[PDB]
């Protein structure tokens, strides 16, 4: 799967959001581009003039993410964040020459992503109480992987002493979410852990976090409400559920190639993270068949 990269696999089946620590700093911004950020602006100005309706909004941008030695007390993992915005995400990580930008930060910063918006996404493995996974089919009329199958999940807004506030909107952000899309009662969701980080290579590299929610409704109850909002009430087009024990072989199906990168991602972690077994009882062949 050469169109998704792991940056962060976590630890103990998943991080709680009181194991993280961020640190927001203009430090972690994209670096201006070298011949100026007047590129970044015509790209914005041709767009404006065809679709005057569009408008920019800020954007976390992924630095880096450092986990702790495993097995340790105190803070697991150290989020270092920038800001961004979605005018610089199509003038950089969208654009026709985003791979020119990749090499270019190689050259002048020794990191690709120096000249990348790089945006940072949610995305929830989310499973029902009758032990499936949600999908959801994206619209053929769309920008991004059009007639593709997602995950719940987006690209959070801005509003450890700022760190904490930012950590508790991340968190916030992949539960808003799955309520404004799939259309669920919020009482009706786990707290969120944290998986790990899943690099979009379709997309010269920006990164998701890629989380596990739990539903206490069954996967008939799931489609109920998620039905019940009507065409106007969800950006995707319809709504399916893989048993978790057939998501394990996921990447040997047909579906596998109708998957988005950042979905690849979710289902890769989920598989490793609250998937593979590591004890006598769930590692036994008749819980754990061979092959
Ligand atoms: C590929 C695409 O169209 N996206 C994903 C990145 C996000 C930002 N910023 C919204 C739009």
């Amino acid at each position: 799967d050469p169109e998704v990269t792991l940056l962060l696999q976590c630890p103990g089946g998943g991080l709680p959001q009181e194991q993280i620590q961020a640190e927001l700093s203009p430090a972690h911004d994209r670096r201006p581009l070298p011949g100026g950020d007047e590129a970044i602006t015509a790209i914005w100005e041709t767009r404006l003039k065809a679709q005057p309706w569009l408008f920019d909004a800020p954007k976390f941008r992924l630095h880096s993410a450092t986990l702790a030695p495993i097995g340790s007390r105190g803070p697991q993992l150290l989020l270092r964040l920038g800001l961004t915005s979605y005018r610089d995400f199509l003038g950089t990580n969208w654009s026709s020459s985003a791979a020119w930008l990749r090499q270019q930060g190689a050259t002048d910063w020794g990191d690709t992503q120096a000249y990348l918006a790089d945006p940072l996404g949610v995305g929830a493995a989310l499973a029902t109480a009758d032990d499936f996974l949600v999908f959801l089919r994206r619209s053929r009329q769309v920008a991004e992987a059009p007639g593709l199958v997602d995950v719940p999940g987006g690209h959070p807004e801005p509003q450890d002493l700022a760190g904490q506030l930012v950590v508790h909107e991340l968190f916030s952000s992949v539960l808003q979410e799955i309520c404004d899309e799939v259309n669920l009662p919020l009482l009706t969701l786990s707290q969120p852990l944290l998986l790990g980080i899943a690099r979009n290579e379709t997309s010269a590299g920006r990164a998701s976090a890629e989380f596990y929610v739990q539903c206490s409704l069954t996967s008939e109850q799931v489609r109920k409400h998620y039905l019940s909002g009507g065409p106007e009430a969800h950006e995707s087009t319809g709504i399916f559920f893989v048993e978790t024990q057939n998501v394990r072989r996921l990447p040997e199906t047909e579906m596998w190639a109708e998957l988005c990168p950042s979905a690849k991602g979710a289902i890769i972690l989920y598989n490793r993270v609250q998937g593979s077994p590591t004890g006598a009882a769930l590692g036994s062949p008749a819980l754990l068949p061979p092959l």
